[PDB]
């Protein structure tokens, strides 16, 4: 008939100990232990949230001073919640985004702002009074100063299966020439567009304004433990390190023998 | 039809067509008027 | 349970004739046609021995002067054998070989004589004596120039599943440069050695000798038919043609209307 016949790891509380790997190398008792192993959940350990994003709107300087603000939402410019997240090579997740907002010095005035999501593609605002302001596809919130911090869910929303924070490769083919190797690592499934921010008037506002972004991991999964990152961060794009000052991971002592 | 001009695999695809529903595409507020009353002018 | 969903044509006698493809655009009668097709099997058209070589031992001359004489069997210098077989692409057969010796005038004497089957690789005699002639191996037949033809059958000795006429290709690899071209259409699967034959003795024999060698096909099978040969045959081993002297196919006529 056929012409060709080649043609879960972790259970809810810690294991007991039972009389006589402990009970292998001494004699042992029994323990009916019952401590928990919830707490260590990725969920438990992610959710929580973390400062990643601080804009600011002074109204004196050479920067943002005309009460608007486009920031290119890139959320690995503080070092806690990143290496958190760089224990793993790839997590899925929502977010939860809440912003702090208060003038330098931590005082609140009546003023009202407008925070808005702008996808990859859609025209940013140019102006406290661009054209995109009219807000009639992507999503605003619209939030005083004085009022309870502003707070969103965010979905999932890369084109890929998962967040990654490490993608070894590059994202066009071509030469690949010196002075394009800022490409390396460009991972532009990550890249999730602009968050732009403005004060809510034609006139200027008189207020400086600071914005404390913070957000919160949920609905999380994670694929792929790596070794934790044991050297100062220097930039938000590249796991680059001071070569001249290369850390220890431990401290260290005079003799091996001696503590 | 691309299983017609080339040759193709099987694909479970369950990508959904809800936030093309133009409920999704509409509900969404836009500004539609700005009105002032200043004091001077 | 799959994870991947795309992982005989010529009857004994002539066809009848039916009262009203004759019968299709003229009025015919009924023809109880009983005319054999037999002899147009292909076994009747081939199994009819043919001469494929005429060797000489002549006495006094400058070839073959020392009573032996190494054959390469070639089976295609003669015109009629040859275009008949070349009618077809692949040919598997049997074959009878009859030999048929005697002077050049055609006169008989008691001469002993001796053939051998000498396959590729065999060592070939190199005088009247050589130890080849032992034939512990290979076959020999030893017959006078009195005896009857000498006669015997060949089974299909190729390493190939047929004999080929035509081989459109090289015998190996490597770059065809001119020098070489001989190459071309160089077929080892249809080389089948030497036929060697002597004057049985160490003395040499006073009688010049002429064998005809004649085959007959038999038990065989054809594939593929072509045209058949149109030019004079020039060489051995290729179909070249004499390029100033191009035969027309069919005679001529001075007018297309008239006969
Ligand atoms: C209406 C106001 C809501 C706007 C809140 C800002 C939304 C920002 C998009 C959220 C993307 C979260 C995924 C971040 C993946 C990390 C990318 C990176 O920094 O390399
Ligand atoms: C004992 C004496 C018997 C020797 C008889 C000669 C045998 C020659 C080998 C027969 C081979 C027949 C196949 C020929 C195929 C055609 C090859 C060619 O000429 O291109
Ligand atoms: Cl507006
Ligand atoms: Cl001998
Ligand atoms: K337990
Ligand atoms: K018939």
């Amino acid at each position: 008939g056929d012409p060709i016949a080649d043609m879960l790891q972790v259970l809810p509380t810690a294991a007991n100990t039972e009389a006589s790997s402990d009970k292998n190398l001494i004699e042992t008792r029994c323990v009916l232990n019952h401590h928990s192993t919830q707490e260590t959940a990725i969920g438990n350990f992610f959710s929580r949230a973390g400062l990643v994003s601080i804009i600011t709107m002074p109204t004196t300087g050479t920067q943002n001073t005309d009460g608007y603000v486009n920031w290119d939402i890139d959320l690995m410019g503080y070092a806690q919640l990143r290496r958190k997240c760089e224990l793993f090579t790839y997590m899925r997740f929502d977010a939860e985004f809440t912003f702090v907002v208060a003038k330098p010095n931590g005082e609140l005035v009546p003023q009202l702002l407008q925070y808005m999501y702008v996808p990859p593609g859609a025209p940013k605002p140019t102006s406290r009074d661009s054209f995109a302001w009219q807000t009639a596809t992507n999503p605003s919130v619209f939030v005083k100063m004085t009022d309870p911090p502003a707070q969103v869910s965010v979905p999932f929303m890369s084109p890929a299966s998962a967040y990654q924070w490490f993608y070894d490769g590059y994202p066009t083919f071509g030469e690949h020439l010196q002075a394009n190797d800022l490409d390396y690592g460009q991972c532009p499934n990550n890249m999730m567009g602009t968050f732009s921010i403005r004060t809510v008037g034609t006139e200027k506002s008189p207020h400086s304004i600071t914005l404390r972004v913070y957000m919160r991991i949920k609905h999380v999964r994670a694929w792929i433990p790596r070794p934790l990152r044991n050297q100062p961060y220097l930039f938000k794009t590249n796991p680059n390190y001071k070569g001249n000052d290369i850390k220890c991971t431990s401290t260290s002592r005079d003799k091996i023998t001696t503590l």
